[PDB]
């Protein structure tokens, strides 16, 4: 419903790397690459906004 | 070659990568494939440890 597609132009070389670690994990291409890229994200931000020393 | 490819997802994902994207002044999309491509390398790395 509320959801987006996000549409990323990529390397053949970088899909076949990351369905390499998907397959290992036992998880979708998809759920792979969001949940490692909102766990950085989520990084990214608190450095910036709570751990800015 | 180059390739494409389409992720549903969660509004607030799409939300919470940008804001991040932006604080690094990169693309969207560098950012996610930066950090999915390391993961992965990393993934990868310690399967092989465990053959």
């Amino acid at each position: 419903k509320s959801d987006v597609q996000l549409n990323l132009r990529a390397k053949e070389s970088q899909r076949a790397l990351i369905d390499a670690a998907a397959e290992i994990l036992h998880k979708s291409r998809t759920d792979f690459i969001l949940e490692t890229a909102c766990q950085a994200a989520e990084k990214v931000i608190l450095d910036r906004r709570v751990f800015n020393f």
